[PDB]
């Protein structure tokens, strides 16, 4: 409702990119990793090449279209840059490289090294991009761990807009129809009715801090996705993860709270989030921040002559 929307859809040359070496598969296609080298310019853009199986199957580039519809109507610190679409057999997308992959698996492959603040650093992040998703009226429905990439340790950005949704102005939630969102991330309203809003997005945000405080741990590991709505409805949540203070999972907690208004706001999350990230060590207990086996151990060097 009202606002036209001006953003600015770039179309760039097949011949501007040089694809290098690939990155991955999945299911929607294949993901490749590459340079954007624009013609006039004198500049090498690292990039992210996304597209589509050889065969070219319509409603599969209407959505690759919708997608870059959505990905090019933000603009924010820490939600996935979209810096064209190639228009060959199939639509290919082009985004900005993000070196270290999705946060799931960097958290999975760096448990070891990774401390308090880094932790509560990206959970400001990921609250800042999706209170900025708020203000322009969209919807995620689909944000996890894996959907959260990494530029740097220190900088994380939000992607896959396959599901998001834009609001009207006289509108307030929507109404879904098909029936394939990852039900372990979703609030019990959205199982229930098919509803969806950006409070139905913290319950999601609440899944995704659990994933992170426990280093990329499945949620309901056991529950198999079908009973997962009862479990809900009983009282059963996610449980306390061992690195955090009840300060901390009292927010996750909050998350999941069956009424909707009852849940924080982003915006609140980014300044709960903020207090505790200036003192890391006070909200999330970590042991860090050759033979394995006890602590009496001493150097050579300190030991000096007995008998």
């Amino acid at each position: 409702g009202e606002a036209p929307n001006q953003a600015l859809l770039r179309i760039l040359k097949e011949t501007e990119f040089k694809k290098i070496k690939v990155l991955g598969s999945g299911a929607f296609g294949t993901v490749y990793k590459g340079l954007w080298i624009p013609e006039g310019e004198k500049v090498k853009i690292p990039v992210a090449i996304k597209e589509l199986r050889e065969a070219t199957s319509p409603k599969a580039n209407k959505e690759i279209l919708d997608e870059a519809y959505v990905m090019a109507s933000v603009d924010n610190p820490h939600v996935c840059r979209l810096l064209g679409i190639c228009l060959t057999s199939t639509v290919q997308l082009i985004t900005q490289l993000m070196p270290f992959g999705c946060l799931l698996d960097y958290v999975r492959e760096h448990k070891d090294n990774i401390g308090s603040q880094y932790l509560l650093n990206w959970c400001v992040q990921i609250a800042k991009g999706m209170n900025y998703l708020e203000d322009r009226r969209l919807v995620h429905r689909d944000l996890a761990a894996r959907n959260v990439l990494v530029k740097t340790p220190q900088h994380v950005k939000i992607t896959d807009f396959g599901l998001a949704k834009l609001l009207g102005a006289e509108e307030k939630e929507y109404h879904a129809e098909g029936g394939k969102v990852p039900i372990k991330w979703m609030a019990l309203e959205s199982i229930l009715h098919r509803i969806y809003t950006h409070q139905s997005d913290v319950w999601s945000y609440g899944v995704t801090v659990w994933e992170l405080m426990t280093f990329g741990s499945k949620p309901y590991d056991g529950i198999p996705a079908s009973e997962i709505s009862s479990i809900l409805e009983k009282g059963e949540r996610l449980p306390q993860p061992p690195i955090c203070t009840i300060d901390v999972y009292m927010i996750m907690v909050k998350c999941w709270m069956i009424d909707a208004d009852s849940r924080p706001k982003f915006r609140e999350l980014i300044i709960e989030f903020s207090k505790m990230a200036r003192d890391p060590q006070r909200y999330l207990v970590i042991q860090g921040d050759d033979e394995e086996d006890m602590d009496d151990v001493v150097d050579a060097d300190e030991y000096l002559i007995p008998q």
